[PDB]
Parts: C-alpha cells; structure tokens; sequence
C-alpha cells in the first residue's frame, strides 16, 4: 500500500478528489499518488465547480442509504468538510395532485426504513408550517403547497470543498499534472495488450502506475468505450444579484426544491442567488471515437462552458428558469440573470454509480456514472473506490456498481429521454 502507485484521472473533480483524499487517509504514500486533470485546482469544468449543491438523503437502493448517511455524518463532523456544509434545512414541496403523491411516497419510504429518518424529516401539510420554515414566502404564494422538510439537510459550498481537498493533497505531497500534461488520451498496456500499466496524456507524457482510476465525470464515456452504459447530460443554472437589503432578508433560508419547477439557494457571501430548473437534461451527440471503440460513434460529448465561455443555455431553459423564479422568488421577477451555464453529469440506465474494473483492462478502474446526484458523496465516495481498488468492496456494492451494459441511459430514471442541444436553439454564440 505504501508501495502502490495510483494515477487519478479527473483528480480535480468530485470523485477524483475524494479518491485521492481517501488514498492518503488509508496510508498510501503521497508521492505515489498522481492527480491529473485538464484544469487545475477545482477544475473549471468539474460539475463540482459550483457555488452550491443540495445535501439531502436519497433512498433508492441499499447503497444509496448507507452512502447518504455516512456522507451526512462527515459533512457534520469531519474537520476537513464541516466548514462547507450549511445546515439550513431543505424543503421539498409541490402543489400538483401528482406531485404531492410523489412527495407522500418520499415520506413513507423514509418512514418504512424504520431507522429514525422521520425525526429529521417532517411532513408539512399546511401553508402555516411552510411559512414557518420559509418566512420569505407569503401565504398566497404557498396556497395549496405541501412539503417534506429535511431538518438535517442544507447546501454544500461545492467548489470550496474541492479546493480544501486539493490544498490538503498538495500539503501532503501528492503529485499533480494539469493542462495537456494532465489530459488523458489512452491507457498504456504491458506486452499482453490487456494489463494496464499506466496512461498517456495528449502531449505524450507517459505516467506509469499500478492502478489507474478514471474519474472523468461526464467526459468518461468520451475517453474510453463504456459500451453506451453512460450518457452525458447537461443541466442549467443562472445567477441573480440581490441588494444588501434583499440579501439580508434571505439569510439562512432553507434550500427550496419543487420537482416540477427547479430549486434555489440562499445568497452567497456576495448576495448572489443561484437558481436551477428541473427537467430531464440535454444531450449533445457528436461523432467521437472513445479509446477502445472500433469506429467513430455517435455519443453525447459535453459542450464545456469552460472551453466555450460565450455559451449560455437554450432559450427553452430561459423559460423554465424564469418560471422557477416566479414561483419561488416572485418579488425578483424583474431581476436580470447572468452566468447562464450548462453543467455536465453522466447518467447510467438505473442511476447507480459505475465503479468497477474495466472488463478487459486489468488495473484500469472506472469511477463514474454519478447520475447527477453524487456531489453530496464527496466526503466518502473515495472510500469505496479504494476498497474496490484493494478488492475489499462489499459484494452488494460491487454488484450495484458493476459493468452492466444493456439499459437505456438516455432516459435513465428521468422519465423522458434527454433532448439534444442540436434541436434546442439559443445557447451557442460562436
Ligand atoms: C446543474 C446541476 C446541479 C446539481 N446539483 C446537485 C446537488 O444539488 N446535489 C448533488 O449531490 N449533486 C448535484 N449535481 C450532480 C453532481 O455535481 C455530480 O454528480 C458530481 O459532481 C460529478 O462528479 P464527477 O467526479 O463524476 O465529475 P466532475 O466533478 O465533473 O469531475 C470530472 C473531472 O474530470 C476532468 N476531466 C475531463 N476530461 C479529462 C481528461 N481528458 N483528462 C483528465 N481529466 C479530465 C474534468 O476536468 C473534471 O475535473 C448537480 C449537477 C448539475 C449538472
């Protein structure tokens, strides 16, 4: 272990940072760990390079529950992560007949687990209980709304937390490569052409290691052939600027989320509110040849805002973002938006992670399939990547995260197939 060399591709993003953090915590020697990314520090294009992410408990399968609970504990109690968890609660609400049904089911599932989640997860049946948790709302704004309130949840200062890990890693002596020195191009193989011995970057720099971890997020299926198990998709956000007076009225407000509208966060320290809508995501299919594919293939390739800073998002997303504002922040309907952005994740067909050794390449570990909801696992997801690397990962977890082509990841569990950027005008200003 003190002898084992590991390269983490995508080490500037969420799963890569966590993996590098846990390699150190488990006693790997820091000079033996190499972190590679296109972008330095917290990578500009990482899905974790954000003002804020939601912290909440999700319960779809067994792993989801264990991982959620452990991660919540570390956000609350881990010295490294504590400064970046804002435990302001999260309201999940609805007013549509079908949306309240989904919410009642969410509450029952928490109940049915029977391990105490209903203590910190409270049903809000009347507008007056909603207004007590969110005073900024008015009574007429919340007419007909029902809520499930997670007193345990809140939001995570995402980019700041990733930066904190990176500072820790640098202080311990981990090696880094960025730019074309850190841009993965292909694995390197022993004489057998199937045992991985390292990787090459686009400049020809060859890194040799016992294990290679591919934590390249939405770019993972573009870099190596995942047999179309993963479809990368974009979601959207924009920012609004509050006056100091308005910003004060919103301090410590809980995260508010409605699956038919979107969600928003309390102002950051500069008075900026991030607003998101909720929808099935955007694909951007384009001819590309991932390593290991026999031919160029039509696959969803992120259109990176870091690479194309004039990009915004589609006009259809301008409509739905302004609908979220009108529902949650009706007094701000005339505020101008800025920093319109597309942010990329990669869905699997069943919305579980893809964390496994590549079927044919020994010592090449995939660690992706984040499916748009894994940033909350920053403190602990790396623990299980290292467990897999070591051969100690539980069989139920390995099974849930295994190599498993065959499903429809374009629909995934979103209830509609992502629409493509080629059919959605308004985002490109080239
Ligand atoms: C709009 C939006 C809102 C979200 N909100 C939430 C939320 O509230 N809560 C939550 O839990 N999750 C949320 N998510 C999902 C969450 O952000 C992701 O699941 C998670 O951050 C993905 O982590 P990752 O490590 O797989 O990818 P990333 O963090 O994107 O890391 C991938 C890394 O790989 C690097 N890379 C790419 N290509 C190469 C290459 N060729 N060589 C080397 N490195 C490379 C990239 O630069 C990047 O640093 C949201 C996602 C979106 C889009």
């Amino acid at each position: 272990r003190a002898s084992t060399k590991v390269v983490v591709v995508g080490g500037g993003g969420t799963i890569g940072s966590s993996t590098a953090l846990h390699l150190i915590r488990r006693g790997y020697t820091p000079s033996n760990i190499t972190v590679l990314d296109v972008y330095k520090t917290p990578s500009l294009q990482s899905a974790g390079h954000d003002l804020n992410k939601i912290m909440s408990i999700r319960l779809r399968n067994g792993p989801d529950l264990q991982l959620s609970l452990e991660s919540l504990d570390m956000w609350q109690n881990d010295e490294l992560f504590k400064p970046f968890f804002h435990q302001v609660g999260m309201l999940d609400c609805s007013s549509s007949k079908e949306g309240i049904e989904n919410l009642r089911r969410k509450y029952q599932t928490l109940l049915d687990a029977g391990i105490g989640l209903e203590k910190t997860n409270v049903w809000l049946e009347s507008e007056d209980e909603i207004l007590a948790k969110v005073p900024n709302f008015t009574r007429e704004q919340v007419k007909g709304w029902k809520g499930l309130f997670c007193t345990d949840g809140g939001w995570l200062a995402a980019a700041k937390a990733i930066n904190a890990i990176g500072i820790f890693l640098q202080d311990k002596g981990v090696k880094f490569g960025f730019g074309d020195a850190g841009t993965f191009q292909q694995p390197l193989f022993a004489a057998d052409g199937k045992t991985c011995i390292g990787l090459e970057t686009t400049d020809g720099t060859k890194y040799f290691a016992d294990k290679v971890v591919l934590a390249a997020g939405a770019w993972s299926p573009t870099l190596v052939d995942l047999e179309d198990q993963c479809v990368s998709k974009a979601w959207v956000f924009a920012h609004i600027q509050l006056t100091p007076k308005e910003a004060d009225a919103y301090k410590n407000v809980p995260v508010v989320y409605d699956g038919e509208y979107g969600f928003f966060f309390e102002p950051n320290e500069y008075g900026v509110i991030k607003v998101c809508d909720e929808f099935p995501g955007y694909s951007r299919f384009k001819l590309h040849q991932p390593y290991g594919a026999a031919s160029p293939k039509m696959i969803s390739v992120p259109r990176s805002h870091a690479k194309h800073p004039t990009d915004t998002y589609p006009d259809a997303s301008e409509v739905t973002i302004r609908k979220a504002i009108a529902r949650f922040l009706p007094e701000f309907k005339d505020k101008e938006l800025f920093n319109r952005t597309m942010c990329w994740c990669t869905d699997t067909a069943d919305a579980n992670l893809l964390i496994c050794e590549h079927p044919k390449w020994k010592n090449f570990i995939l660690a992706t399939g984040d499916s748009g909801h894994s940033f909350k696992l920053l403190p602990n997801i790396g623990k299980y990547v290292v467990e897999l690397l070591e051969g100690s990962l539980s069989q139920e977890m390995a099974g849930a995260w295994r190599w498993r082509p065959g499903g429809d990841a374009l629909r995934s569990r979103r209830g509609a197939p992502a629409k493509d950027l080629a059919e959605m005008p308004g985002w490109k200003h080239d």
